[PDB]
RNA sequence: UUGGAACGAUACAGAGAAGAUUAGCAUGGCCCCUGCGCAAGGAUGACA
């Protein structure tokens, strides 16, 4: 994940670690690209791309 | 070609959660009830 620790607070980072399992930042990152990819590949002939 | 480092580096993976999870029936315990067997035992009905 890109959450920074300040500290060592064990219980946060158990939640954490469970709140982002499965490569989730990764997941969400490649969604957006993806969001952004079809709303810009639906006006490509409006915005001369 | 030949040496550092090797409690390191990188590669993979990363849920570092929490657990002997859970549905059915039968057995077993208890109290009846019903049927049959076994061993005995009660009370009672019946003329020429």
């Amino acid at each position: 994940t890109g959450i920074f620790m300040h500290g060592k607070i064990p219980t946060l980072k158990i939640s954490l670690i469970q709140i982002f399992r499965a490569h989730l930042w990764q997941k969400i990152h490649e969604s957006i690209v993806m969001d952004l990819c079809q709303v810009f590949d639906q006006e490509l002939d409006a915005l001369e791309i």
